[PDB]
């Protein structure tokens, strides 16, 4: 808290996406230049926009979540589309140490009802990290909400195809499979809460 001329991000990705696989799924570390762990329950306003959005019937005992600090905003009245740009970096142990890298992250907005995140993943780089569908103002505070509400058949998406694809790992099935219970739900990303620099 306490931010001067600096922007935050705090949104899931990490812990809540294995809530319950995390010991038996990927792992999240290398935290840092730029991004950093943060408990859900330290997150007051994020922890609210998490209610806000997937509903979780089984999380762990204060899931963690992932934030990434020290990022840019550019909004202008000029056109209501914002740009906003994460140089926060993590990495993604796939089971075993290290795994899957990612940095860069990117946000576009296009009037808040067209946008989506653009980070590097891998080899592979101006990827589609997430899909945002449309966003919401507030005091300092945007809150973007992407097109991933809860399962309705069998298969359920958590994160883009291009993401997914860019996991390189074997366990395909993992990450996306025929199934989308109650607590899959819970751990499909939805929550995104930013703050505004100045």
């Amino acid at each position: 808290s306490e931010e001067v001329k600096n922007a935050d991000l705090y949104w899931g990705f990490s812990g809540s996406s294995h809530h319950k696989y995390d010991h038996n799924g990927p792992k999240f570390e290398k935290a840092g230049k730029g991004a950093e762990l943060t408990n859900i329950d330290a997150a007051s306003a994020y922890a609210e926009t998490f209610k806000k959005g997937v509903f979780p019937n089984n999380k762990r005992e204060k899931s963690d979540i992932l934030v990434f600090h020290n990022g840019e905003v550019k909004t202008e009245t000029n056109h209501s589309s914002y740009q906003i740009n994460w140089p926060g970096e993590v990495t993604m142990k796939l089971g075993y140490g290290d795994g899957l890298v990612i940095k860069d992250l990117n946000l576009m907005l296009k009037n808040g009802n067209m946008g989506e995140l653009k980070a590097t993943v891998g080899e592979n780089s101006n990827i589609t990290l997430f899909d945002v569908q449309e966003y919401s103002v507030s005091d300092n505070t945007i809150t973007v909400t992407p097109k991933i509400p809860p399962c309705t058949t069998g298969t359920w998406k958590p994160w883009h195809n291009d993401l997914t694809s860019k996991l390189g790992s074997l366990k395909s099935v993992f990450f996306e499979s025929y199934t989308c219970n109650n607590d899959d739900i819970a751990k499909k990303p939805l929550p995104l809460t930013v703050v505004l620099n100045g």
